């Protein structure tokens, strides 16, 4: 038995909405966010990890390219790998690819592993969302009616299962009967409600929600 609903906002394992600009770094935000919650789960510490840092030094042999794409399962094997993340605040973002400027002297958190989730299984990322917490998820957001969204759940009749946005499941829900997972995108405060867009749960994998989900965890 799962919760009916879940939202990792109230358990306080959520940062503020950071606001992506020009640069496609969805992918290191994605990635970000769910070590975020892990490390307060771990720590009882909330701390803004950095994007720029993955977006930076997690690239070619990670098959990241910055701003123009990338991956957040092979985001967490660079935090694996490199040992450390550094804070949002000692390595802020600037929307653009920068040399790598990694700084032991500022890590923030930490990754020993992450699990990858089998594709369009919408039961088995519930059961992670409620039972280990926020997940990066990839979406089809390629549609007008994602980048206009305002309210309740969104629910799109082109959307495809091929994935193009990294955002983060946070939780689900249901609202007045339309079942949901609720999504922090990268879009800043304007995007959505207050940067959050409810996505159609249960809708066979609607927009690709459930494709490529992952999440990583801290020993
Ligand atoms: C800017 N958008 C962005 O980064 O979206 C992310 C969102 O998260 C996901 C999650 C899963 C996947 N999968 C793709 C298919 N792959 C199967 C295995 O064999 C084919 C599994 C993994 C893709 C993505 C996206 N990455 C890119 O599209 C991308 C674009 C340019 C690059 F250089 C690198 C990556």
């Amino acid at each position: 038995i799962l919760p009916d609903s879940v939202d990792w906002r109230e358990k306080g394992c959520v940062t503020e909405v950071k606001y992506q600009g020009s640069c496609g770094a969805c992918w290191a935000f994605s990635a970000v966010g769910a070590l975020e919650a892990q490390l307060k789960l771990k720590t009882g510490k909330l701390v803004s990890l950095s994007a720029q840092n993955l977006v930076d030094c997690s690239t070619e042999k990670y098959g990241n390219k910055g701003c123009n794409g990338g991956f957040m399962t092979t985001a967490f094997q660079y935090i694996i790998d490199n040992k450390g993340i550094d804070s949002d605040a000692s390595y802020p973002y600037k929307a653009m690819d920068q040399k790598c400027q990694y700084d032991s002297k500022y890590r923030a958190a930490t990754c020993s592993k992450y699990t990858e989730l089998p594709y369009g299984r919408e039961d088995v990322l519930k059961e992670a969302v409620a039972n280990k917490g926020p997940v990066s998820v990839g979406v089809d957001a390629r549609h007008p009616s994602f980048f206009l969204y305002r309210s309740g759940v969104y629910y799109e009749p082109s959307c495809t299962q091929n994935v193009n946005h990294g955002v983060l499941v946070v939780g689900y829900g249901d609202l007045n009967g339309k079942e949901y997972w609720l999504v922090k995108n990268s879009w800043g405060h304007n995007f959505g409600e207050e940067g959050y867009i409810r996505m159609a749960r249960n809708k066979g994998n609607h927009c690709g929600i459930a494709s490529f989900p992952s999440y990583p965890e801290i020993e």
